[PDB]
């Protein structure tokens, strides 16, 4: 599902989280340069808006990798 990566990726990239040019397939989030806590919550509220599913709670906390994040959610709407 490109729709998720397009808006989701652009959202964080333009949200002041990190340049997509620096984001790698194995690039780590907070660890490799994740987004602020309060920034992650707001963002989660964004994707959730166009994802028909919340990503907060331990669910969003158990996420450290950038790809693994959009991966689970991407499959959520792509085929729950």
């Amino acid at each position: 599902m490109n729709d998720v990566l397009t808006r989701v990726l652009e959202v964080v990239k333009n949200f002041e989280k990190v340049d997509a040019s620096k984001v790698t397939p194995e690039s780590h989030f907070v660890k490799d340069l994740g987004l602020n806590s309060l920034d992650v919550v707001e963002v989660v509220f964004a994707i959730e808006q166009e994802f028909i599913l919340d990503i907060p709670d331990h669910d969003a906390e158990k996420i450290q990798s950038i790809p693994d994040a959009v991966e689970y959610i991407a499959q959520n709407p792509m085929a729950k």
